[PDB]
């Protein structure tokens, strides 16, 4: 083993022969003065943090009272129009028109639409008329089908009114509670349709006020057989009408009281916590007696806990039983003398026992009793408890009609994610007369307005920040409205096996990486308040694979109208941004000229971000065909177009003259410079300008430059960042791509720090290696390795066709020392959206754990002993300093006979976090101030079994 020194000048020597060549095969120090020599032609200007906030936070809300007037006139204009409506039995004199959805019949004539194909939407649609979905098992042509269908016609009026006023208008439906939902724009229906717009999670939150549901199941001998499966059935469908907002607990007895899960107290209800009620729900079996007295003590004892977050509001109980012949009248006048919890009974399946005591049980009680004797009869039973939590709402009158807006939700006619406005329509008439008081106190069905996320995404400017500045907006709960990690797809819960309907809720903590500093922010972003911190955080790289410490500054405000938070992460060196000035058609001409395809020889690869630089060139995938179109519209119309943007444009053309000079100027002096297989250059105007042309096939990163993993890595750190390739044909070329070299360019203009772009190398391995050998030997290995434990060469010539690989992947007993050593920290974090191939007992979505590594302290060199067990190995990391790579020079693993288990820097299928434990000491929340239960006035007298 050599010694300290001479290892330290071996190190010494890949610093300043390969920092060197990337600060002169780039030209990094070049590009910094041509930003300098024409400093007037642009200006630098403040990105007020706290300016930015409100500006972007008052919009949100003007956008989002857009669409509160359209749900007043839509619900002002049922209510008026239901009243004057005349209830009709003979619907063949007289027929219906209206469009059916869901189509490619005497009492009702259809329409067939023109159907003529529109932006926003992406799909076909019809401004003329609206739409009517009925679901497959609601018979169209009923007394009480055909009858809602001359009402809620006057309705079309008044959908064509808010999208006239409002151009961006998207959805607007009617929910209605016969089961038909009528929408606007007409669009046709997307196997077997399963639809019901009064399962969705919109009707649900507008139709009642939040709930405490406690589940009671009887799990007695009687049940055994089919009853038994028609219950685990009929609980798993009504816990899917449960939302974030509700809290939720499911107990059984069987002469015995007790939970069928982990929780023993009431749970947020979502949708974790629900998959493993759901899953402990099929695990139970009938065996024993029955007991009433014991079942409901432990359903009122769950229901007066108060010592944990709860809902405050609507207190009811499910009672799934067949039959018997208890009341339980004394637990009734025990635990509920003034009648403040409902109960609900259900009496499942064919059967013979009695059902008067279960009848009794949901009058006396304040509730409702059911009937399920088979599966079809599950879905509708289960729906319908939602009609008397809402007798107290509709008695409310007008101080009940509040916008309420859903979590993020992927809409059923497939437009990405979307949130919905509510508003529910009551019955009235008769209420100039003032005795009707019979169906009044049901609610005709919930209004609905769709605000998809792109929308809200355009009242926040991104491009004006740095790449690593963004915009988050939360709920009251801690889900994110709109967040870079959030994405259209469903979250996980769990491991995916085999043998729409969910909304998108992504916490905030679980959508970036989790600190103590964030956590307080988080509460006093729910909390309502206006504030601003600037800290150390650790951020994670683009790709799941490094992490970075650098300096932001949460910048947040609550809008003022609804229950949201805006909050803007503004890094330091992007407090400024510079705007483009520029008044000429000749002087930029030049630098438009130099995006020209056909001239690539001379400038190099050049690529364009396909950003909306004007709301009539079309974006694409295919950047050769956005390069093509962006440059046949500067030249056919005048750069003075009141069509678009001014900025983005000017920026993009302010932008190609400096980044060509320095490819004019600097790169094409020299072509072959030692090895170096790419000159890119990379700028937050939007162009890519790799210098060999034929080297642009290598280049497979993204078009825009604002989602550039090694753009965000080498913004953060002040010195040169080395991007290790992939594994496994994950790219085009291991050794015929090379190995990127990134770094950032900083200029001072007025004492005032920039960074718009980022220049670097692609260095060959082939060449890298002639000066690393100055070697394939079975007696040492000597390795480099980056930020992130990936490695970039090796000696022994086997580990160098596995390069761009994790060290633990390759040589696990150094790598798990390495860590323990203190050299390599690491920070693990789940990702619930993301897919993994299915197992065994068609991808489906899960969560798996994400590695990443970091150094720890700012040492730079490293020596001590490994001990694998009968062994003695030794070696000397030293870390190169101005890069982000380290050297280490160990013993072969051959010396030592031993073979630990690997480890993995990937991400790996898992199902945690345990949430046994999750709700013990569960998040902050702040839940709605409005509660709906406990009027007077309320009937009380229709049961299900009052009558029958
Ligand atoms: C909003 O509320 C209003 C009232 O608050 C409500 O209008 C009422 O609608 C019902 C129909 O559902 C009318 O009932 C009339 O009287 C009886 C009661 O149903 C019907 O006679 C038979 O009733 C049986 C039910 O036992 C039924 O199966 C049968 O089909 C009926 N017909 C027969 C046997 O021929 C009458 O047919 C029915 N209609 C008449 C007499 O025209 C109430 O009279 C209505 N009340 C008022 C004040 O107009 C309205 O539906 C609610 N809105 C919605 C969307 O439901
Ligand atoms: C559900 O039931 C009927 C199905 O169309 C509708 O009732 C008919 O609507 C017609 C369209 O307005 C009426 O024709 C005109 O009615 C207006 C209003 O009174 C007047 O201009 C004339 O009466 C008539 N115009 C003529 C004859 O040129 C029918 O009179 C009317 N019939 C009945 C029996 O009501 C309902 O409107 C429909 N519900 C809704 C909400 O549209
Ligand atoms: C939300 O509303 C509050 C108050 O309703 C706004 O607070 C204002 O803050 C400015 C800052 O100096 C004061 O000058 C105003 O006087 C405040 N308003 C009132 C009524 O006192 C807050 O700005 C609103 N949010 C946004 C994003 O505009
Ligand atoms: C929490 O729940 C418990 C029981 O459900 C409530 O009762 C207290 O229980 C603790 C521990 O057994 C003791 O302090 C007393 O035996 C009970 N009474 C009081 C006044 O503490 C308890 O009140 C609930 N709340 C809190 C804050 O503990
Ligand atoms: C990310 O990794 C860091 C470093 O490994 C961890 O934070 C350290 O946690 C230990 C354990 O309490 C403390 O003694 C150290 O002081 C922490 N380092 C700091 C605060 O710099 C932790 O695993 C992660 N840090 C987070 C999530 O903030
Ligand atoms: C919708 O909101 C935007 C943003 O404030 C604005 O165009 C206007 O206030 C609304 N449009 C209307 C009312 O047509
Ligand atoms: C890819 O799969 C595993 C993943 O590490 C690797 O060991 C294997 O050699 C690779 N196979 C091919 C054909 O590239
Ligand atoms: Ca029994």
């Amino acid at each position: 083993f050599p010694s300290a020194v001479t290892i330290k000048s071996w190190v010494d020597k890949m610093q300043e022969d390969l920092v060197t060549l990337a600060k002169t095969a780039s030209g990094v120090n070049q590009l910094v003065d041509i930003y300098e020599k024409y400093q007037d032609l642009y200006t630098v200007e403040p990105n007020n943090a706290r300016q930015l906030v409100e500006i972007a936070a008052r919009d949100i809300e003007k956008l989002l009272s857009n669409r509160s007037k359209a749900l007043v006139r839509l619900a002002l204009e049922a209510e008026k129009v239901q009243a004057a409506h005349q209830w009709r039995e003979d619907f063949a004199s007289n027929e219906v028109v209206y469009y059916n959805a869901k189509d490619d019949e005497p009492g009702s004539q259809r329409i067939k639409p023109v159907f003529i194909e529109d932006a926003n939407f992406g799909r076909q649609i019809s401004y003329q008329h609206a739409a009517v979905h009925i679901p497959t098992d609601i018979y169209e042509g009923s007394t009480i089908v055909l009858n809602e269908l001359n009402w809620t016609s006057a309705l079309d009026e008044v959908f064509k009114k808010n999208r006239e006023e409002d151009p961006s208008l998207l959805w607007q439906v009617f929910g209605s509670a016969t089961g038909l939902a009528r929408y606007y724009p007409a669009s046709p229906w997307v196997k077997i349709d399963l639809y019901d717009v009064r399962r969705r999670p919109w009707y649900i939150q507008g139709a009642a006020s939040p709930k405490d549901m406690l589940i009671l199941v009887d799990v007695s001998g009687s049940v055994s057989g089919l009853t038994l499966k028609l219950i685990r059935t009929s609980v798993s469908e009504m816990l899917e009408t449960l939302s974030d907002d509700d809290f939720v607990n499911v107990a059984s007895f069987n002469s015995n009281a007790q939970d069928v899960s982990c929780f023993q107290h009431l749970v947020q209800a979502n949708v974790r916590n629900k998959k493993v009620l759901k899953d402990a729900v099929n695990n139970i079996t009938a065996k024993g007696i029955t007991d009433y007295k014991k079942g409901f003590s432990f359903a009122f004892e769950q229901l007066l806990n108060y010592n944990v977050s709860r809902a405050n509001c609507n207190k009811i109980i499910m009672l799934f039983t067949d039959g018997g012949e208890e009341r339980a009248q004394e637990i009734f006048n025990k635990y509920n003398k003034d009648k403040k919890v409902r109960v609900f009974t259900f009496s499942v399946g064919q059967h013979n026992y009695d059902r008067g005591p279960i009848q009794w049980m949901a009058c006396e009680n304040k509730g409702y009793y059911y009937e399920i004797p088979s599966i079809g009869a599950i879905r509708i039973n289960t729906q319908e408890y939602l009609d008397v939590l809402g007798r107290p709402m509709v008695l409310a009158g007008d101080k009940a009609k509040q916008v309420q807006w859903t979590n993020v939700y992927l809409d059923a006619l497939e437009l990405g994610l979307v949130i919905t406005g509510t508003l529910p329509v009551f019955n009235i008439t008769g209420q100039f007369e003032n005795k009707t008081n019979l169906k009044n106190q049901l609610i005709l069905g919930v209004m609905g307005v769709d605000v998809s996320l792109e929308d809200i995404k355009r009242l926040t400017p991104r491009f004006t920040l740095c790449p690593n500045g963004y915009y988050f907006a939360i709920d009251p709960n801690g889900y994110v409205l709109l967040h870079p990690n959030l994405q259209p797809k469903p979250i996980g819960v769990g491991i995916p096996t085999i043998n729409s309907q969910e909304p998108v809720t992504l916490d905030f903590l679980d959508a970036e990486l989790e600190n103590d500093i964030k956590v307080e922010i988080r509460n006093k972003m729910i909390d309502g308040e206006s504030g601003e911190k600037t800290f150390r955080t650790l951020v994670k790289s683009q790709d799941e694979r490094y992490i970075d410490k650098g300096n932001r500054t949460y910048t947040w405000t609550p809008v003022n109208g609804t229950d949201y938070s805006l909050a803007l992460v503004l890094p330091t060196y992007s407090f400024y941004y510079i705007k483009a000035k520029l008044e000429e058609t000749i002087t930029q001409a030049r630098y438009s000229e130099t995006l020209k395809p056909d001239n690539f020889e001379e400038s190099g690869y050049t690529f364009i971000a396909p950003r909306d630089y004007c709301n009539d060139l079309k974006i694409s995938d295919n950047n050769t065909e956005f390069l093509l179109n962006f440059n046949e519209f500067i030249d056919r119309k005048t750069p003075n177009n009141p069509s678009c943007n001014a900025d983005l444009i000017n920026r993009v053309l302010l932008d190609a003259g400096f980044t060509n000079e320095l490819v004019q100027n600097y790169w094409s002096k020299q072509k072959n410079i030692k090895g170096v297989k790419a000159r890119f250059v990379v700028t937050d105007g939007g162009i890519t300008r790799v210098y060999p042309k034929e080297a642009g096939e290598n280049w497979q990163e993204n078009p825009e430059t604002y989602e550039d993993s090694f753009y965000k890595r080498s913004l953060d750190n002040d010195n040169y960042v080395f991007t290790a390739p992939y594994f496994n044909k994950s790219g085009p070329g291991a050794y015929e791509s090379g190995i990127m070299v990134s770094k950032a360019v900083e200029i001072y203009i007025q004492g005032k720090l920039l960074k718009p772009a980022v220049v670097g190398i692609k260095i060959d391995v082939n060449s890298w290696i002639e000066n690393f050998t100055k070697r394939n030997s079975d007696v040492m290995d000597c390795v480099i390795l980056d930020d992130g434990g990936f490695l970039l060469m090796a000696n022994h010539d086997d580990y160098t066709n596995q390069i761009g690989r994790f060290f633990g992947e390759i040589d696990p007993s150094l790598m798990r020392h390495l860590v323990n050593i203190s050299v390599y920290a690491f920070n693990k974090s789940y990702d619930y959206q993301s897919v993994c191939e299915p197992g065994a007992a068609s991808k489906q979505s899960c969560i798996t754990e994400q590695t990443q590594y970091f150094f720890d302290n700012d040492s730079k060199s490293f020596s001590g002993v490994l001990d694998c067990g009968n062994c003695s190995r030794i070696f000397h990391g030293e870390k190169l300093m101005n890069t982000n790579l380290i050297f280490i020079m160990v013993e072969s693993k051959g010396t030592c006979p031993c073979d630990t288990r690997l480890l993995i820097q990937a991400e790996q299928t898992s199902d945690g976090p345990n949430p046994c434990d999750m709700v013990k000491q569960p998040r902050y929340r702040k839940g709605p101030d409005v509660c709906f239960d406990n009027n007077v006035l309320e009937d009380y007298t229709d049961c299900g079994g009052v009558s029958g």
